């Protein structure tokens, strides 16, 4: 079968078969959509064919499918998993199948660069003083000073599900909230739950608006323990405004690391419950998410008073107004800087670009219009007007429940 | 079963009943979700008039009435002897009601059941749909004062019959290709702009153009229109700060009035059903004025603004698409025509979803349409998760009807 998507701005049409090679579902029915919902200990019996899924896909991108090596290759992992119930990737396939997880992310807008990826291999991590060094060389290595590097260190996969690796950080950069006797927030609200675990690990806290919180690491199964970052490894971004001088007397920063490590590679039935990855940010998500969500920190009002704008009826459009100052701000500081970012025009019309290309190459793209079209300008960026197609494909980056509501502690 | 909802912004959560009820199909399966494609007899008819009797009755809390049962006969009898029926004109409203109460892609529902219901079903002529939307156009502009209605012209029969309004909206703006290679007026009715030429009208060929009506009364050719000027209400658009913005010689129209739909009420299609409500701001200055391939304005009102239109990355774009929209806003409420802006609407949309899952279990949702083409995440549906279904009775998408018709 074959399925059509449109440009309405342009009149393109393209056609998509890949989606016949999907697997997992979607949450929706023909009955009901949920392309809006956030969320929407393996057999041997179920692994060999996810094995054999996979490295039947990577030996046909290395044009060997059905070489003596695939084959070989495929009785070798067979033989392994009925010994061990397991298996062991090669360096190759761990590399390949990285990249494609990435290549398979809907929800990315930033993936005409994913075939840049650095990766670091973990694997052979036994403790969280071990997985402490490894992040650290990570942070350090993607961050470049300021010339920022994609990539993502994989550290030993699920065995039993007694003895995961996580990082209990959603990212490896991010600032503390502490929640007020008063019903006010310090620092991001975002961040207090794991603020508040933090504290009682025993984080001595210094409680002011911008603490980059300690890493909280689990080694095979084990109790998590606390690491400060060294802070000459985290390069932060002091904001700024190219014409209004008062901005920088709001006092806000940023890091310029994006670094998700909350989430679970799946390769081949294999799976990496750490696995943290980092590129670079796209403006928006700091301009527009991080400082004017109402449950983020939230400085539309405090902007738009120091610019004078009218407050008293929304139809002035006063936060619209202050939100792409302070848009403009970000940008301006990052580049100012030299720190990697990306406008979200630029980063909406390379990934056209590159959709069009996977449509040509690869017979499709996945892309989950809710995350990939930008949380202003909607509609003056290319995104907008593309119809987009949206299923699983694995490899895969998915969505882990926080282990501190699963987490057996051992004391 | 079962379904919740969530609001990332508040952590209310609802829960969805209401979809067990939805009969139609999405687009979507387990495998590929399409939320973002834009358009994804007797036996037949008496189920779908059984299903909305039913819902009609208990509405009106009389289900398994004498007065229920007695209905249910009677359209039976009717089908059965005619292969079709007609509506009581208390269905008629609570249909049409109903369809815009279904319409998961409108913010607007909170005001659904004051909508003005027009019927039309007496219409035999062109001339006659003519009049039934002048006197719609003229009642729901109220000189400004807008008020919700609905026309509804006779429904389909054996399909060869059918009543059309060719315009996509009862008022807009003609297009013109020209030998300069350009486009002047508003490049979306180019087409539309053409076939009418081609019947017959005389084409001013400015920017601003209002659309001669192109009216099909009983399947036969249709036929041209003016709607008197003194009805169509248009407001001249201006900035408060910005002197110069003025001079750019745009204007909108007042009325937003959707003609090309299909309105199902209990297995009945009302094949032409113009509409109308006002519009939110961002309709008219992000979509029709900024689109590129509409007005496509921001170039030069980024000129006029100097700008630094270098680099995307100085967020002109997004500093001129702001303005504009700011500019829209205060020229229709300087001269009392009413319009919502995108924060007022999105807050009223999230109070009616919370009205209708605590009456009705739930609110069938598009969110891809609902968030405003501008400032999405600084408007409280876009952290608001949102179940989309199809629920009868309905307005649906209709192919335009040059393609189908035989002349
Ligand atoms: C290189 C520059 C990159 C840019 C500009 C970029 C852009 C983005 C943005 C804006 C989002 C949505 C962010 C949000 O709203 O939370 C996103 C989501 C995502 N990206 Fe990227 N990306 C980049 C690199 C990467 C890399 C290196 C990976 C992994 C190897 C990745 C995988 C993902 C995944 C899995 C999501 C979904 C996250 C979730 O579900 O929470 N991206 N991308
Ligand atoms: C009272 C003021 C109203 C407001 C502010 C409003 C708002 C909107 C908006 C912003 C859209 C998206 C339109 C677009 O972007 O093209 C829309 C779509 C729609 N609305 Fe409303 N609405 C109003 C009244 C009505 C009425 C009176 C009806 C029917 C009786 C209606 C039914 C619909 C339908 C069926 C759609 C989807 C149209 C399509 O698929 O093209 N709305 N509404
Ligand atoms: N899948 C889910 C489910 C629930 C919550 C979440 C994280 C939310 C999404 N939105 C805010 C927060 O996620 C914030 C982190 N997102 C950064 C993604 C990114 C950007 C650039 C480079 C790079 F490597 C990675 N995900
Ligand atoms: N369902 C579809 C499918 C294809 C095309 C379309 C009309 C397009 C969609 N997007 C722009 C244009 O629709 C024209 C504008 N629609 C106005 C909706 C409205 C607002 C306020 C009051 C009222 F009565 C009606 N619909
Ligand atoms: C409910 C809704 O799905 C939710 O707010 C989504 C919408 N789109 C998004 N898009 C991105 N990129 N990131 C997000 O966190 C969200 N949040
Ligand atoms: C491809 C995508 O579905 C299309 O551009 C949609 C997106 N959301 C929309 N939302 C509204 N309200 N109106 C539209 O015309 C569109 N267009
Ligand atoms: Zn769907």
């Amino acid at each position: 079968r074959f399925l059509k998507v449109k440009n309405w701005e342009t009149d393109v049409v393209l056609t998509d078969t890949l989606h016949l090679k999907s697997t997992l579902e979607t949450g929706c029915t023909e009955h009901i959509c949920m392309g809006s919902i956030m969320l929407p200990v393996r057999t041997k019996d179920q692994l060999f064919p996810l094995a054999k899924e996979f490295l039947d896909q990577y030996y046909s991108s290395i044009k060997r499918f059905g070489s003596k090596a695939h084959m070989d290759r495929l009785e070798e992992v067979n033989k392994e998993i009925e010994s061990t119930s397991t298996y062991q990737l090669k360096d190759t396939e761990l590399i390949y199948g990285a990249k494609h997880a990435w290549r398979n992310a809907s929800r990315c807008v930033g993936r005409i660069q994913w075939s840049k990826l650095q990766v670091f291999d973990a694997r052979d991590c036994t403790t969280a003083h071990g997985m402490f060094n490894y992040i650290c060389n990570h942070v350090k290595y993607a961050t470049n000073k300021g010339n920022l590097r994609s990539a993502i260190t994989i550290f030993p996969q699920r065995t039993d599900g007694k003895h995961d690796f996580r990082v209990w950080n959603s990212q490896l950069i991010r600032y503390a909230g502490y929640k007020q006797p008063d019903g006010s927030t310090l620092g991001d609200p975002a961040n207090v739950q794991f603020t508040e675990i933090c504290i009682q690990q025993g984080w001595k806290a210094p409680r002011g608006r911008f603490d980059v919180l300690p890493l909280l690491l689990q080694a095979n199964g084990n109790d998590p323990e606390l690491f400060q970052i060294p802070p000459e490894l985290v390069l932060e971004v002091p904001i700024r405004h190219p014409k209004f001088d008062w901005f920088k007397d709001l006092g806000l920063k940023w890091y310029g690391l994006p670094a998700v490590s909350n989430m679970l590679l799946e390769i081949g039935g294999l799976e990496f419950s750490a696995c943290p990855f980092s590129g670079w940010y796209m403006g928006t998500e700091i301009g527009v998410r991080d400082y004017c969500d109402n449950s983020r920190y939230n400085i539309l009002e405090e902007v738009a008073k120091k610019m004078d704008l009218d407050m008293r009826k929304t139809s002035s459009l006063w936060k619209d107004q202050a939100l792409v100052e302070i848009n403009i701000a970000v940008l301006y500081s990052f580049q100012s800087d030299k720190v990697t970012i990306v406008d979200h025009h630029s980063a909406t019309e390379s990934f056209i670009k590159h959709m069009e290309n996977e449509y040509r190459c690869r017979g499709g793209c996945p892309a989950d219009w809710v995350w990939i079209v930008p949380p202003m300008s909607g509609s003056i960026t290319p995104v907008f007007h593309q119809e987009m197609l949206n299923y699983r494909l694995t490899p895969s980056f998915e969505y882990q429940p926080d282990p501190w509501n699963t987490h057996v502690w051992k004391g």
